[PDB]
Parts: C-alpha cells; structure tokens; sequence
C-alpha cells in the first residue's frame, strides 16, 4: 500500500478522481485484485464465497466483464483453500481468472497498460505506483456502505503534479510504501515539492541536512524503485479473456450441497 496517497491525490490533484455509479461501467472489462477482495470478504467461514458470488453477480448485472487476478509468490490470512474455493466458484460461474506470478495489483496494472481491460479494481494504491492508467476503488464494497466507485486516472495525477512515472515512484517511496523505508520528518506535501524540484531520491539525499533529515540505513529505495517500474507481471499477450454460461446445477452442488448456502438464494443469483 502507499501511505496517504489517496488523501494526497484528493487534496492536490482532485481532477484525477471521479466518483461514479456502478451503472456507468456498462460494457467495460475490469481486472479485479482477487487477493485483496477475498481478504476484504474475510474481514470454517464461507464469507469469501458469499462475497465473490454476490459482488460478481453485481458486476455482471451492470454489464461489467470482470477477470479475477490472484497473487503468486511475493517478491486475517488468505489461505490456499480460500483461493482454491474461490477459483472453483469462478469457474462454475463462467468468470475468467488469472494467476499472477507475484503481486496481483501489479498484474492488474499490466492488463490495463496493455489495453486488455479498461481498469484495475482494488483498494490498494500500489496499483497506481505499478503504473495502472486507471484504478477503480470500492467496486466490491458491501451494499451496506452504498459507496460510489472511486476512479483514479494516473495520467491526470502525473499531469497535475508535473511528473513522469519514474518521479511518481520516487514520490510514493517518500510517502511510505511496503517495499522499503521512507525518510522521517518529510511529510506528503514536502515530498511532492522535493520530487518536483530534484526529480529523484538520489538528488534529494545529496542535499538533505544529515542533522535534520538522515536517511534510513541499508535503504532499499533503488530496489523498491526497480520493482515498481519493472514488476514481475503476467504476460498480457498470453491472455484471451472469455466469459461463459454459469453452470447452475454444479453451482448448487458446490455452494449448497458442499458449502450449505440457501438453494433459492443461489438459484436466483444464477
Ligand atoms: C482492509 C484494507 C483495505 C485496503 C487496504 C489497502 C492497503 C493495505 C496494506 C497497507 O497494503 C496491502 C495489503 N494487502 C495486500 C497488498 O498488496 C497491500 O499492498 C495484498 O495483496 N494482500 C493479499 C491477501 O492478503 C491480504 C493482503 C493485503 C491494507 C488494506 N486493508
Ligand atoms: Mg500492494
Ligand atoms: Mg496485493
């Protein structure tokens, strides 16, 4: 995640965010961060299946064509069983899924950048740092929250901030990422100003007062910078997204027979 990034974009580049009704995404393909979704559904339980079933029905009823992306090896805990059960449900629902080689959000970004889908759906702001042109938030949110879809357009973030993607990555590192430490005492607005002036963490560090703003020791900022700009992602040319007919009888055998959900409920959803 990126600490304070959504708040910063709302304060300093508000035209990069649009709040939209779910009906406005008719006909669009979306790459869902399935790993972040199942985690949210979990926050033997069946809420990973309840969430995946109902939020997927919601997307399809609004004309959205979702593809679910699952995490691979890393560069409340979601288990192999949760992922396997969700994939089994997705297959019987006729919804496509992809296994990312590493972070799902980086591979959802790759699908958007390649033009395979319109947007990446995740609450994780790392998706923008990994370079997704469009990020949609609150797509899988409970109807109890009645949240609009919060869409971020990365090009307008870069445009309002007067930055390229390399500089934006260094800004996110200074904001506080999960790949390395940030510099203590430099807040979000000061980090924007420093990057706009000096462009890189390298040019900032050679200027900071070591008495005032020392940098972390064994700082992995170069490795973090490289992972965001060149992430390990799925090859979008190997992807052909297809959606098929849900298998109602098998969905009943799995959700009702094996997982004890209501038959009338599952049948009405199918
Ligand atoms: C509830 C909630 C809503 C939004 C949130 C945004 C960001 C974050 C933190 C700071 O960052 C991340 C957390 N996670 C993941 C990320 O990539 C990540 O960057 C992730 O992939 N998974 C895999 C499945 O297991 C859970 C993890 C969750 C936590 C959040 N928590
Ligand atoms: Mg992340
Ligand atoms: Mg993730």
């Amino acid at each position: 995640g990126i600490q304070g990034l959504a708040k910063l974009i709302a304060d300093v580049a508000p035209s990069a965010i649009r709040e939209n009704d779910i009906k406005s995404y008719f006909g669009r393909k979306v790459a869902i961060d399935a790993s972040m979704s199942i985690y949210q559904f979990l926050i033997e339980t069946t809420s990973h299946l309840m969430g995946m079933f109902y939020r997927t029905i919601r997307m399809m009823e609004n004309g959205i064509k979702p593809v679910y992306v699952f995490d691979g090896k890393p560069p409340v805990k979601v288990t192999k069983q949760h992922n396997d059960e969700c994939k089994h449900l997705l297959s019987l629902m006729g919804i496509p899924y992809l296994d990312a080689p590493s972070e799902a959000e980086a591979s959802c970004a790759a699908l958007v950048k390649a033009g395979k889908v319109y947007a990446a759906a995740t609450e994780d702001m790392d998706c923008l740092t990994f370079g997704s042109p469009v990020l949609m938030r609150h797509l899988t949110a409970s109807e109890a929250k009645k949240l609009p879809i919060q869409e971020f357009h990365l090009s307008r973030i870069l445009q309002e901030l007067g930055l390229n993607q390399e500089q934006f990555v260094d800004l996110c590192i200074l904001l506080g990422s999960d790949y390395c430490e940030s510099i203590r005492g430099i807040g979000p607005k000061r980090a924007v100003d420093l990057i706009q002036k000096h462009k890189s963490i390298e040019e900032i560090v050679r200027r900071l007062d070591p008495n005032k703003y020392p940098v972390p020791e064994n700082w992995l900022h170069k490795e973090a910078h490289q992972l965001f700009l060149e992430p390990e992602v799925l090859d979008p040319e190997s992807v052909e997204l297809k959606w098929s007919e849900p298998n109602e009888e098998e969905l009943i055998k799995f959700m009702c027979g094996e997982k004890q959900f209501s038959e009338e409920r599952i049948r009405s959803g199918v």
